[PDB]
């Protein structure tokens, strides 16, 4: 699985660990494990939320399978609750878009996952 | 709905007021209201068009629903009309993907649109 | 096509050249002449891949069909050889996520490509 957080938050306000922490509650949340894990956090981004530039994140969940009506309303509690612990950023000022992937289309290791 | 826009232009050529813009015009174009439309734009890009690095975009528009052939068209000549008096991008150096997303497949506010 | 690397290596480490051998490259994978060819790298990103932060890629291919089982294999061995023997990144540490676009969901020059 893939996890992308686009953010107006700064740098120096993502706190140490949270690249880790948010391996490790992917892993549990999907069952996958963690070593399939990628995430990636780009602060300091030029955006608006409903016209507003007060704290608010744009993001993705990839992953082949694991991705269903349940399954990303638990996704997005878990994901709008680390938001706003960790970086202070109100839960409807977060989008979370989720794709589920056929294995066919998610390269790595010079192949595909099919 | 998102927007996204990715370009080489510098983060100086991006005039004041451009966000509001996109999120006013965006609200307009696909119907909904302010309140949900989210942009994002990234200048200062490492990025080519047909091998070249005069000025272009790569963008998306994430939407539940309001995606199709021609709202597509017309987003199309709004948003490279934008791209051009706003960044000096040629239309011809945009591309725009565009996604219809299914609403239990975005997260909002600790849960989905489903 | 559309191509976009997100990686951890640094700026310095991507080196002179790099857009135009994945234009040329891509051009001559997908069959499409490289003038349709859009390539973006992002370097010196806040990523973790299975937990750690050796040399990481997260990256999308967006293309109007010449998505496949097959051809998404190749397109694999293609850019994690390119990824490996110019970034220095480990092919089982770089994920692509494949996308077939509409030619109606995809805009360019105030249109779509329908």
């Amino acid at each position: 699985p893939m996890f992308i957080v686009n953010t107006n938050v700064p740098r120096a306000s993502v706190p140490d660990g949270f690249l880790s922490e948010l391996t490790q509650q992917l892993a549990q949340a999907t069952g996958k494990p963690p070593q399939y894990i990628a995430v990636h956090v780009v602060p300091d981004q030029l955006m608006a939320f409903g016209g507003s530039s007060e704290p608010c994140a744009l993001c993705s969940l990839h992953s082949i399978g694991k991705i269903g009506g349940a399954q990303n309303r638990s996704y997005s509690k878990l994901l709008c609750g680390l938001l706003a612990e960790r970086l202070r950023i109100s839960p409807d000022r977060v989008y979370i878009n989720y794709f589920d992937m056929n294995a066919a289309n998610v390269g790595w290791n010079n192949s595909t996952f099919a």
